[PDB]
């Protein structure tokens, strides 16, 4: 199995997630100058700037690590947030939406 064609699939996987997230509130990490209390509850932040550091860092080499994070994503954000907030829903918008292309990327990715 080949590397270049394994990121390039990881490539088009993480900005059709991207696309997913219309609000834009996954794109950088959370900033924790306005969440002081931020890390009392979340033991490893993640956001998808993140992730595409880590993909071109060569830190992802199968599906599980590249999915990995993007979970990260979604439970830190339903853990953080109250489940009456938009922040929530969107985490649950993406869990939904988001796991549809990774069904699908992971599948291309097993016929390499
Ligand atoms: C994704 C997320 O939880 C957040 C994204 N931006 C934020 C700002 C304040 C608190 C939480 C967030």
């Amino acid at each position: 199995m080949q590397l270049t064609p394994f990121l390039i699939l990881l490539r088009k996987t993480l900005e059709q997630l991207q696309e997913k997230d219309t609000g834009n509130i996954f794109s950088e990490p959370v900033p924790l100058s306005e969440v002081p209390d931020y890390l009392d509850h979340i033991k490893k932040p993640m956001d998808f700037f993140t992730m595409k550091q880590n993909l071109e860092a060569y830190r992802y080499l199968n599906f599980d690590d590249f999915e990995e994070d993007f979970n990260l994503i979604v439970s830190n954000c339903l853990k953080y947030n109250a489940k009456d907030t938009i922040f929530y829903r969107a985490a649950v918008r993406l869990r939904e939406q988001g796991g549809a292309v990774l069904r699908q990327a992971r599948r291309q990715a097993e016929k390499m």
